[PDB]
């Protein structure tokens, strides 16, 4: 429970540096692993994780005075790159304690900064931020993989002004001319990390992770993706859009001109059949593609059963579109006419999945984001209550009918017409009590047509005033995933033409070598930083 | 419809016509795009299922457009093999287009109206400005003497000492804190 | 232009009291009337009205130092009750310069206060606020009749704490017990002024006058009207509501059971005819009442031709209802069957004019206020543009028709059905160019049904977020007019049972007599005025 604890750990938490220096000098080890249940990840349990190391506690506890003392104390100094059972160094652990509150975020960045210089002063050659925990994550990847907007916003924009501690800084100013100054961000382990690039950790993450849609608004990420978009992804996406439009044009005609006389599989007799079956072949191939391309997705992005509809609503429909295509082949060689049933759901999904390609366009893609939110939020709530009413009042109605609408389908079908403006208040005379039939339909109409549909309009308006920004940021994330799924798939061998940035020598290795870094230029202006 | 041009001589009507032309270009074009994708998506589906007369992409698209103007028959064909498909598909069309998307547009418009309200007053004044300028050019176009806003008002002196005559526009104003 | 000006007037405006004392002592009159064009009411002209008297200028110019000097200067003192050609004293003129800005309102109240005490110190017996100008208005009535919310809010709540200057104060505290304190407002010339009570000047005013709907929120007015409402007006209004409901029940049945065989005037043959003509008599009498009761209104409230729809939308409909009734009598004895046309508009107006009586109920009356605003604002704008479209596309359509809808009525009638959800896209086949007919109707539908109706919903929502408070305050003013039209009409001889307040001796005449004042009690609590 407390397994691994020391009285040194006590003193750091009880605000007692007078006794930390007392315990270390008498030989209290400063590598001790508090590998006890209370000291692990909370996960609901009443705990505090800090890093399973004394130095880690002081960093997560805001005594920078203590922290420095642990590292130049003459009796014994903590190993700066010492990690825990999870593999988390102090900087790793210093991320996992972040919670994206300003009082926390101001501190963690203030502290995270200071262990770096200290480790640089102690060890100009050791690289701390490159260290990886047990899982395979860095402090940068951990911040992005865990939702830590302020830490990430710090690490990327890390401009340090010190003689020996600029090789750690990441946001470099190359030149300046009056109010104009031209910054430089680093892109090391952001676009092409061998393991867990920041982009590939923000985008291939789960909606449980907070602030997925806010992290890409951190500079340079936004500018970086719009650079990949403008350079090579936009052309490929428009091309992917064209092929899918030609696909659906072809699957549409091969469907429209389906044989009607016989049972499948049908015969190549005239020339139009040959030029149609072609389209039918090409129709299936896309389904196989979207099938494999969906299996791929739902393996390498092991989907949380709830996250399917939030993060992956479109992928679900392309996959579902594929399934109806494959069922359409199983049933076309199984001689069953029911291939058409499947085939028509593929078309309808197929054409609606054009809205996928809205994400190459801001105002249309934001609109399609609002659509998928309204579906999952406002419409599902609506249709639930609507069907309770529909089924409630239908049963009532069809129980009153005597004799033909003496069926729960037709009555439910007639009562659904009221909500699409096609309700007859006289669709039956076959009953005994007109007062009942009318009171009941009016109650249905008032509750459903006058109230509930118009309430939905009102609910939607509330939603639109709320998800307006959320939907812009879900849009940019949709486009980000396209940029990443693209640059993988398209290149997948060379990975040299999408190199955002360039070799820009920014400074020097603290030993003295040159500091070459792939860096992203950003041009900026100020009118109050006059110095 | 180009009568709505002449709304710009009237503030509350001209602002309304500005909102109209914004909704057309912003909210309606986005809508009708997505609407036609759905309309054409579900029509093809429907007319592919039809066997026999609505066995035409016009008439099916024409019948499915009626749902959105409140004139949809869920029984406009019996000429098919699979009623479950025909109904699931039209209901999906109706739910997506009539229940969701039209009512979403109302909701989008309301968001727009809360935003372009000031923008539209200022686009209105600019519309009227262009009328004032296109007018005073065209009407006079020879004399250009009756529209002289302001008057010769001697305001001061040339720094050499001559008089400073300037066409000037008078504005009357009040203050209750500039007591000096 | 400057007719009547003096060099004394110069010095007050040029910030020069050193020379005001110079001019008066040499004999410069301090009664001089600046009865010149620049010194009269602006009314668009570039002027400054101040009161046509020197003392009046200094009060409207913010030199209280000067003002006091004018009245104890030994050479000659301004007459405090000296008025101008308009009849406005300094206090009158001090109202007309108010503009309901805080910097102005803070001052005018600060100054208005001080001439009163000064006039009280000079003249404990003269009554300044009772003085009336040429028109017949007091400084209190002028503030209400002219829209001066802060002045009025000052005068009514005027609590002064001085030994000799409480007989001027109006808001008296009678008792106090800890945090509880029980105030007392005066009601002199507020509910029963012989001339221009504040209520009868706020309510019988024109919408041009700003802040009609805000003035009644000034205490004690709001509490005072809710006291008349709860005491005697609510019962009478519900009674007036009952009689009108019995009226319309009777005019409804006499209309429903109208003779159908013959020409009017019809014959009393059976008994139901006698018991019907009765209702027809009683029907007309209400019309005469609402006719005279409307003539009355539109004489003693000489209506601005634009103000008809804003302040008097309902009165217009009751009057119009009356006219259709009287035309129904002119045409029933003129033997013409067209009495029915008139009669049915009376009914439809008659029943819709139930919404009048919503103003006895807050949430319904506010709703009826929103209705009449939407009609005049949102619907009229809509229907204008709608009819341009309707008529634009109809002419287009009927010009294309060849042959029967070859009529501008029927086409306009068919195209109006699209907007009520009853449009047929196939109402004609009688034409030559189907592409044109369809493109044109779709353009009509898209512009009118999809855009413009739904835009109206959106416009209404904007309006509702705006007029929500405005409509509550227009409601209270509607009810106020009912309270005033009631207490006049009902009593109209005795005027003794509606006496809001009671004789409460508050203090003393500065000579020494008792100070009896009709006063309105208000109970209040504080938790920071601990003294
Ligand atoms: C458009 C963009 C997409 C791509 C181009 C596609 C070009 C489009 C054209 C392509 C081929 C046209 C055939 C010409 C010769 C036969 C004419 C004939 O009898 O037609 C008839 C049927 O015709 C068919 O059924 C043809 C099949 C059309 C499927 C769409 C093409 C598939 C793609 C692979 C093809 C190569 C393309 C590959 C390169 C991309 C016309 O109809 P009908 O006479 O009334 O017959 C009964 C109708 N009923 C069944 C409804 C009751
Ligand atoms: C290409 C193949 C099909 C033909 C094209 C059809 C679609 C049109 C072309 C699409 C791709 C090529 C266009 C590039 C040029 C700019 C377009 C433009 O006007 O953008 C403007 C409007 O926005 C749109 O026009 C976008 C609407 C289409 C999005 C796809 C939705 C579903 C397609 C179903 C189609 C039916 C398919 C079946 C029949 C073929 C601006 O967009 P934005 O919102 O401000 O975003 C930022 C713009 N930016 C990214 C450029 C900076
Ligand atoms: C003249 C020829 C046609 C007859 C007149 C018809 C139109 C009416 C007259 C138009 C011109 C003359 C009117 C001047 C007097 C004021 C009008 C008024 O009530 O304004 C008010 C209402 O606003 C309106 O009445 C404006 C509505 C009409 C605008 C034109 C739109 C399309 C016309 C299609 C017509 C069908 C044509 C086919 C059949 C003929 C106030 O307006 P406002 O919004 O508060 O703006 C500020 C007002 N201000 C500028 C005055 C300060
Ligand atoms: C409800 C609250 C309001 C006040 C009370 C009112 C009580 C209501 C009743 C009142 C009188 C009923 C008459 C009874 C005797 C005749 C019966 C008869 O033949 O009826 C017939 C017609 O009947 C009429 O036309 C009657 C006229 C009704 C007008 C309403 C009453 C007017 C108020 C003054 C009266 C005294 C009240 C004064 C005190 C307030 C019935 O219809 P029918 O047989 O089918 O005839 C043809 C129908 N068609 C013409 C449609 C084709
Ligand atoms: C009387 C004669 C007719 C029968 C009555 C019918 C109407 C009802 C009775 C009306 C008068 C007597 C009711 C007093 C008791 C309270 C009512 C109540 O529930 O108020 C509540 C609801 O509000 C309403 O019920 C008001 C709705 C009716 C307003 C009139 C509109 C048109 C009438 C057309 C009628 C058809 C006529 C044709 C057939 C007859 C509360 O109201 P509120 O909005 O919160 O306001 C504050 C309440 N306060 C002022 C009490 C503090
Ligand atoms: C003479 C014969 C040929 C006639 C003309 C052929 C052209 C026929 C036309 C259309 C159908 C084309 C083939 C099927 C593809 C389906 C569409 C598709 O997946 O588009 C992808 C575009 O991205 C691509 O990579 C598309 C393929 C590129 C090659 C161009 C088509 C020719 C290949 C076929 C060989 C032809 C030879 C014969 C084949 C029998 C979709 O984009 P995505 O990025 O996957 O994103 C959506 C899905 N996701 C969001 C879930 C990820
Ligand atoms: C979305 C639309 C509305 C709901 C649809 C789902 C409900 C499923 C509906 C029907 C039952 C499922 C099918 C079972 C097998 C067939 C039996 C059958 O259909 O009905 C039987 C009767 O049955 C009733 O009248 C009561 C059945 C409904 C109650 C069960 C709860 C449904 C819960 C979910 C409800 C939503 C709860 C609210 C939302 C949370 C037999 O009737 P018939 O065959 O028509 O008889 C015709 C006789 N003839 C041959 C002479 C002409
Ligand atoms: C929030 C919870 C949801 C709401 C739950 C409650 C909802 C309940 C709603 C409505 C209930 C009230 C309407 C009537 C219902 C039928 C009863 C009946 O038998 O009527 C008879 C009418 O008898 C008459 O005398 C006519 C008067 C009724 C007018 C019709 C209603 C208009 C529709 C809107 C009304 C909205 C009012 C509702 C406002 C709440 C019908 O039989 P009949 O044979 O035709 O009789 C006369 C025929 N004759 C004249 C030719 C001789
Ligand atoms: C706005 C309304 C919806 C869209 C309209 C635009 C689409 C253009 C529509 C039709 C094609 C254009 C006309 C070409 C020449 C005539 C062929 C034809 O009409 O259809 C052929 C079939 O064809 C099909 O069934 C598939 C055709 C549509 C797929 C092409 C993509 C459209 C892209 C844009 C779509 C929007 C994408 C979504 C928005 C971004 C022939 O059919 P038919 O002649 O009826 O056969 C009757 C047989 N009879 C004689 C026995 C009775
Ligand atoms: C977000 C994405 C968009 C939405 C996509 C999905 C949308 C899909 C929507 C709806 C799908 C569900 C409705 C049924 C569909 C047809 C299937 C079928 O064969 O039914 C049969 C009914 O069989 C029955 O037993 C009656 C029960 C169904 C009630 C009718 C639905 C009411 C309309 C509103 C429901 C809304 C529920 C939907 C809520 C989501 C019809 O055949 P039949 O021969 O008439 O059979 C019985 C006849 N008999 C009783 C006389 C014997
Ligand atoms: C057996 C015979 C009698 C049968 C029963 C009689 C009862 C018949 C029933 C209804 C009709 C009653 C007579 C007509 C009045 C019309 C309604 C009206 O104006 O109401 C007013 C109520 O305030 C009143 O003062 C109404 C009259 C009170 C007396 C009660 C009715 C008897 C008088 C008649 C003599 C009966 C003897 C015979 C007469 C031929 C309206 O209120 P308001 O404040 O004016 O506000 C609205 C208008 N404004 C906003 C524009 C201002
Ligand atoms: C609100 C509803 C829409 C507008 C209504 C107001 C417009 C007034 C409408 C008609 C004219 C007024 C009546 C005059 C006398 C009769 C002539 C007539 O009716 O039409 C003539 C034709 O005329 C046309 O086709 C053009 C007439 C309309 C243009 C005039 C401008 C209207 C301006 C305001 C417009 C709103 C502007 C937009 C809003 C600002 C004769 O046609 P007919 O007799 O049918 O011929 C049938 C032949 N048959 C016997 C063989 C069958
Ligand atoms: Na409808
Ligand atoms: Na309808």
């Amino acid at each position: 429970y407390y397994k691994g604890q020391t009285a040194l750990h006590i003193a750091i938490e009880r605000r007692n540096m007078a006794l930390v220096t007392l315990l270390v000098e008498n030989g209290a080890d400063v590598q001790a692993a508090a590998h006890g249940d209370f000291f692990k990840k909370t996960k609901g349990r009443p705990g505090f994780y800090f890093g399973e190391l004394p130095l880690s506690l002081a960093a997560c506890t805001n005594q920078l005075g203590i922290v420095k003392f642990l590292l130049q104390n003459s009796w014994q100094t903590a190993d700066i790159s010492a990690r825990d059972s999870v593999g988390n160094t102090v900087l790793h652990a210093l991320v996992e304690v972040a919670d994206n509150t300003a009082d926390n975020t101001k501190f963690v960045t203030s502290m995270y900064n200071e262990i770096l210089m200290l480790g640089a002063k102690l060890h100009p050659t050791l690289k701390l931020e490159e260290l990886t925990n047990k899982k395979g994550m860095t402090p940068l990847a951990l911040a992005a993989g865990t939702g830590k907007i302020g830490v990430l916003a710090y690490i990327l924009q890390r401009e340090i002004q010190e003689p020996e501690c600029r090789h750690l800084s990441r946001k470099f100013t190359e030149w300046a001319y009056g109010p104009v100054h031209s910054s430089l961000y680093d892109l090391s382990c952001i676009d092409t990390c061998e393991k867990n690039s920041v982009l590939e950790v923000i985008a291939y993450s789960s909606s449980e992770t907070p602030n997925r849609h806010d992290m890409l608004l951190v500079e340079p990420l936004n500018r970086l993706l719009q650079d990949k978009w403008d350079r090579f992804v936009k052309r490929i996406f428009y091309f992917n859009f064209l092929v899918y439009c030609l696909y659906m044009i072809i699957f549409t005609m091969a469907a429209y001109y389906r044989p009607v006389d016989g049972l499948p599989p049908f015969k190549m007799e005239k020339t139009g059949d040959y030029f149609r079956v072609t389209g039918e072949i090409l129709s299936v191939l896309g389904g196989v593609y979207f099938f494999f391309r969906g299996i791929q997705y739902f393996l390498q992005r092991r989907p949380s059963m709830k996250t399917l509809f939030v993060d992956s609503y479109s992928e679900m429909l392309f996959f579902l579109q594929s399934l109806f295509m494959l069922a359409t082949v199983v049933l076309y060689f199984s001689h069953l006419k029911e291939y058409v049933a499947s085939m028509v759901f593929s078309l309808a999904l197929g054409w609606t999945n054009m809205l996928y390609y809205t994400r190459g366009f801001q105002q249309m893609g934001i609109y399609a984001v609002m659509i998928e939110k309204m579906i999952l939020r406002d419409l599902c709530r609506f249709m639930f209550v609507y069907i309770v009413f529909l089924f409630g009042f239908s049963t009532a109605v069809v129980t009153l009918i005597e004799d033909s609408y003496n069926s729960l389908y037709s009555t439910c079908l007639e009562l659904f017409k009221f909500t699409i403006g096609m309700g007859d208040l006289e669709f039956t005379e076959n009953y005994d009590f007109k007062a009942v039939f009318i009171i009941l339909l009016l109650a249905y109409v008032i509750l459903t047509y006058i109230l509930l549909l118009n309430m939905l309009i009102a609910l939607m308006g509330e939603t639109v005033n709320k998800i307006a920004q959320e939907s812009k940021n879900i849009w940019k994330l949709q486009r980000a995933i396209t940029i990443l799924d693209t640059e993988k798939s398209f290149l997948k061998c060379m990975r040299k033409a999408f190199r955002s940035g360039k070799l820009l020598q920014v400074g020097y290795t603290p030993d003295g070598k040159d500091d070459y870094r792939w860096c992203f230029r950003v041009d900026e202006v100020n009118w109050t930083t006059w110095n």
